[PDB]
């Protein structure tokens, strides 16, 4: 692992990056213009959609060629970081697949997301009824956690356990346990990756009057066992008793949208940390991340172009 070689050969990509003057154009054209603007570069010769498929074809046929196979395109370390983002995506392919295994739907009205598993594994993992089968196919491919899950199947499948199990156990250890790294921006990150994961699930259930003192799940990055709990509670003073970490100025703030907003900026100014990272992936980290939320930004704003959509309405939810 490392990316900081592939950069310099690879920053010749990079030229396509468009931050928020390219989104200020985009915000301003017809469905057609915003085809063009797209179609102004490479991109062109890849858009043909208009719904989620069609959007995914454009992102699936670049994504793939630039992050969907990077594992095969690293070694060591770095090979693990990319590798790490396709085993979520097998999370994907299963939760979707559970949901319509339950009864038997086929296979054909499924998308599969390019995760650690060849496109043939996802095909087969599904055909497989006993946990053997869906684990064996897991692990086909080497996969040491895939061998783990197997003793799990083959004696839970309760939903709540899968549910959590797949991450609650592959990223409870994972979050803390990926430490093991020698990447001082990445232990940052996951660490507020599992902070959200943990309040948004205590968030979304807030003023129930769960004790949450016993379920806490350390390995965040600024979040402590009894503000979870009593921000759970539904108790915001959590949110004013910060002090000592970069979220201390959120003493006062009161809202979801705001917090998220703000999440999504700490994760990003994060990534930005690897610019000039000798080792590690810390500049290639800031190439994928910023990929992701240049996508998921870029993706809905085709919709608002298309559709006609105001701008200021909705950008509250879409800003950090």
């Amino acid at each position: 692992d490392d990316f900081a070689y592939l950069n310099a050969r690879v920053r010749v990509r990079r030229g396509t990056l468009l931050k928020e003057s390219f989104f200020q154009e985009a915000l301003d054209l017809s469905f057609a213009d915003f085809l063009r603007l797209l179609s102004e570069t490479v991109y062109g010769g890849e858009l043909a959609g208009q719904g989620l498929p069609d959007v995914d074809r454009a992102v699936l046929r670049t994504q793939a060629k630039l992050v969907g196979d990077l594992p095969r395109l690293v070694t060591g370390e770095a090979r693990e970081a990319v590798r790490l983002l396709l085993l979520r995506n097998d999370l994907h392919n299963l939760q979707a697949l559970l949901r319509a295994k339950a009864t038997g739907r086929p296979f054909e009205e499924v998308l599969l997301l390019p995760g650690t598993l060849r496109e043939e594994v996802w095909r087969q993992a599904y055909e497989a009824q006993d946990p053997a089968g869906m684990a064996q196919v897991l692990a086909v491919p080497g996969h040491p956690l895939a061998r783990a899950l197997r003793a799990v199947l083959r004696e839970t499948q309760d939903l709540a356990r899968v549910e959590a199990l797949l991450a609650k156990r592959f990223f409870e250890d994972v979050a803390k346990a990926a430490k093991g790294l020698d990447q001082p921006a990445l232990r940052d990150y996951l660490a507020l990756e599992v902070d959200a994961e943990n309040l948004r699930t205590a968030f979304k259930l807030q003023g129930s009057g769960l004790a949450p003192d016993a379920f806490f799940l350390k390995g965040g990055r600024f979040v402590d066992r009894v503000r979870f709990a009593r921000l759970m509670e539904g108790d915001y003073a959590v949110l004013d008793e910060l002090s000592g970490t970069p979220f201390s100025g959120l003493s006062g703030v009161r809202d979801l949208k705001a917090l998220e907003r703000g999440l999504r900026c700490v994760l990003l100014k994060e990534a930005k940390k690897g610019v000039q990272d000798p080792l590690g992936v810390g500049l290639v980290l800031a190439y994928v991340k910023e990929r992701e939320w240049e996508a998921v930004r870029l993706r809905l704003l085709a919709r608002r172009a298309y559709f006609g959509l105001p701008r200021a309405q909705v950008e509250e939810e879409v800003v950090c």
